[PDB]
Formats: structure tokens, sequence, C-alpha cells
């Protein structure tokens, strides 16, 4: 699976992305539907951003989960909520003291259209 | 919603991110569909890429809008043209000067696996 | 069509992407299916990940092509077929040699919902 994540630079310091990353890699694989040698978990920083009406010191944080398709609603519905909950610890102390958008998507990857080569399964299974 | 943008860095300081976002902002709240405490405008910019054949200095814009499910198809059409007239105005001394290529798309989140916590509402509201 | 790269920074130079995208434009072009001026290859670098249990100096790479919508599926497969066995000899030489995760999937933009305005047609035609 894919986590990829967006951050504003402002808050580059305090949101502890390796922290994150430390506990959601694991997390997702601990459901057993996940591989742990498949859980890539990346940050892309931002450095020119407009949220709102730029008035404020305003910091966002967007998070989206890419998946093989094909694992149920149900399924999907609970892993994520799970980790939306994880998520929404990591960042409580910033949430509490600045003004922060949290949001987190679910999206598959394409059934058939999807090619892979990945030699560290061999280090696990 | 997110306005996303990917830029070449070529065009990085006459491109003026930060004024097209000053502009495109209000353009979305104004719409009446989407609430200003949550839009949240974003640039990546890019060092390495290849447009077509390489041979010349060829630069580029590439604009993703993804809004929250359950908007009419015509809704989304006519907030989509009006937008891209803004844009391509904003963009117009530009392609009359160089090589440019703008693309934009409008895109759904998922339905239901979707999560956020967003504080900065309590601010308008 | 967009051709999007993720890559980690500890495979920067080794990954030679200008050396990729050298390859892949023309290779799209080729097919006849997809228009010289119309191609945008570009790399996202990242500086901050965790790949798997982050115990090894793991490296991945993500790639999504981006196309407008209505091609059969036959021939998106062969386009990705084609495209992932050019991919997979680029990194051959880093696959022998080190932990490395190859990722490709096909993606098309909404059928409707797609805007552009492109100048380089012109050099093209």
């Amino acid at each position: 699976p894919h986590f990829i994540v967006e951050c504003s630079d402002n808050i580059r310091e305090e949101a502890d992305l390796p922290g994150l990353f430390a506990k959601v890699n694991p997390t997702l694989a601990a459901t057993g539907i996940f591989p742990l040698a498949g859980i890539r978990s990346r940050v892309h920083w931002v450095d020119t951003w407009q949220m709102a009406d730029g008035q404020h010191d305003y910091a966002f944080v967007h998070m989206t989960l890419k998946i093989g398709a094909g694992r149920s609603l149900e399924s999907r519905q609970q892993a994520g909520e799970m980790l939306f909950e994880l998520i929404k610890t990591h960042f409580a102390a910033l949430m509490e003291s600045r003004l922060l958008a949290l949001s987190f998507e679910i999206e598959e990857l394409h059934p058939t259209l999807n090619f892979k080569q990945n030699n560290v399964h061999a280090l696990f299974k």
C-alpha cells in the first residue's frame, strides 16, 4: 500500500512525520490485510500554499492511502477509522495549540493496470 | 476542497502561484459550494522533467481540484469552466511569451472513505 | 499524458530519471495514440519515508501514467506491459544490487472535467 502525505512546511519539525510512519507501518501490517514488505509511507513538503483567506498562520496535512483493489468496503471502512484514530492522536498536541486541518482518504489502484517488482519481500516472508 | 499544482521550476518565479491562489481561494468560496475554511491550495515544484522531445524550453502546470463527492456533474462542469477562465487569464502573459502547457482536472474524493478534523471552521462559521 | 514519479532520494543519482524519461517519451509517442506535444514526465523527490519496518536501507520508485479517458482496456494493457518492460530494464542494475521496489499503475482523467491549453502542439503538427 501507498501512504502519501502532503504537509505545509510551517509544521515540519513539530509534525514529527518519522514518528507517525514508525507507527503507521506496523499498524497496517498488523491488520494482516497488508504485507509489511509492501508498506511505503512518504511525505511531500509544501513551501508555497494558501489555506482559506491566508490571513492567519494556517497548517494542513493531507494523507492518501492507495491500496490494491479487492478489499471489501467494510474491511476498508474499518482500517480507515482505525488509522484515522492513530493519526488524530499523533497530531492532538498541535490541534490544541494552532489552526490545523487534517484530511485522509482511501483509494484503490486499478484492478488490472498495476505493475510491481519488489525484492524486499525476500527479506521477510 | 484540495487545489494541487505541479509546476516545472523553470517558471517558478514568473508563474506567481501565490498570486494565483489569492484569486482562486475567494472564487471557490464565492461559488457558495465550498466553505472558505476548507480550501487548501498548494504547489509541488518539479526540478527534473521531460516534456515532449526535451528539445526546447518547455514549461508545464498541471492542476487537480479534489472535492467531496456529491456535487452534480453540471455544478462541477460550470465551476471547472469559470475556474479555467481565471487560470488562463492568470497565465496569459506567459502563454504569450513562451512554450507552456496548462492542464486542469476535477476529481471527487471517495464518498465514504474520507476522514477529517479541521479546527479552522470555528474561526469562520 | 502525465507520467508522474515519486522517488526516494537515497537513489537520486543512480536512478537516472532523465534517462528513463529520455526513453519513455518517445516510446509513448511511437504508439501513435499519445501526441508528443502532450507528454509531460516529471519526478517528485522524497527526503522522508519509511518502507516496511524501516530496518534497512530500502529505496522505492512509484510511477503513475494518467491518460485521457476512452482508450480500450486492451490498448491500456499493451501500453502498460510495453512500458513496465522498459522500466524493469532501466533499473535492472539497481535491482540486482540493492533493496528496491518498483510500482506502476495506469489511471484515467475524468471523461469530461478535463481542461487544457498547450501552445507547444504548434512545433509539432
